[PDB]
């Protein structure tokens, strides 16, 4: 890390890579006072999609069709190990039964920063119990509307505990 | 267990995982007086999903479409080894033959706790007999109504006897 | 539900949508002391129309036709699953056979607020029974005189029971 | 319908159907395959069964 760092560069310019260990899904409880992460998270995907509206007509020239932006939608899929006695899973089951909207967020537990947050419905809550490995769970959340982006907006750094 | 647990800890706070072999599907007989574990199960899948209704309108702002919760349903798929002389398989065949809505429940054998329970119909009951291994069975049950979640509901802990 | 509602908003200001399953057509029994919801409804539409009288004449200028409001009428169409032993269907059958007016009202059982009320005649009462689905009924009631719009007046909030 | 409560849809049992699939080695001169071909040609229904040759059931 010396001799002008001719072979060992320690200057931090950017992370350049974020391991999956740090990207954590968390949900707010019924009261919302305490936010808790879902126990046994193993995999998480976040999908955000927009619609394309075709506006091609006889006026357009160049041989290429014309399109414009449309509506927006988003969803979150999370799979992992299921612990039925965990408080997070109990809250998820209560949300699923009582069909109330759930406040959810995606945060970076290592970089101490938040990524996403918003309201969603538990569209799917399924479990698998193969006799070879541990029994698992999978959850799908569909957005009720706006999914704010915390990477471009200040705040939203509250974390479980 | 000692040396003040300097290297290995023994404190039970949770399990962090539940072996799939400890979660089984049980059925109620024609009279329902006995709980029967299905013979030779190898896999189990519990599916619960809820429909989403889109309520986007010209009054919606923010650029994101609006959705709300809707109806929900459930189904259970169980596969494994098939023995025609098993009492549980005989009861399943009797249920399939004569309509006869059935009462099933997903329980945890090791934890001594029940997970789910409800009424269902035997939608699919198939068998496969490859010449290189043993005969296998698969069954799929669709829920007639509510699937009571015993994890967040007090009671529901009877076991096969 | 917290973090100053930065992303998930829970302020109740309106509903912005009403689930169709929360809207119930109900009828008053022959004695009238009981308000009974029609058994097994699945669809319901309310028709309200007003005639337009054309008053165009030679002294009308501007090149546009002139019209005025006319008479009003209404009709209610309901459809759903049919069970003969149901009390509401029995009351509808007696109303149809006796050729007597029926006191009907449409309510929102979710908000416990009545929407419409009026006196009707059972113009149509038909049944269908395909061999793949369940037997269904469809009833159509024409309006006798006025239909009171309960949304812009006090009262009319008696739930069935 | 609008009468059901609890948030879960209601379903009932319906009709029934069944099928059998079988794959293996083909011997054109076998009498079983000849009978199967005759059944296929003559479009007559075939009485069929699945048995356990070891347990004698």
């Amino acid at each position: 890390a010396f001799e002008e760092n001719l072979y060992c560069d320690y200057t931090p310019g950017a992370a350049k890579a974020v391991a999956g260990k740090d990207v954590i899904l968390a949900v707010f409880n019924a009261a919302g006072d305490k936010l808790l992460a879902v126990a046994g998270q193993q995999g998480l995907t976040v999908n955000r999609s927009k619609d394309s509206i075709e506006i091609t007509s006889k006026d357009t020239v160049g041989g290429w069709k014309s399109k414009i932006g449309g509506m927006k939608e988003w969803s979150i899929e999370n799979d992992g190990l299921y612990v039925a006695d965990a408080e997070s899973h109990k809250e998820l089951a209560k949300y699923f039964e009582s069909d109330s909207p759930v406040c959810v967020k995606i945060i970076n537990q290592a970089s101490k920063k938040g990524l996403f947050g918003g309201l969603a419905i538990v569209a799917d809550y399924s479990f698998e119990a193969p006799f070879d490995e541990a029994m698992t769970y999978s959850v799908k959340l569909d957005g009720m509307g706006a999914l704010v982006d915390l990477t471009i907006t200040e705040g939203g750094d509250q974390m479980p505990g």
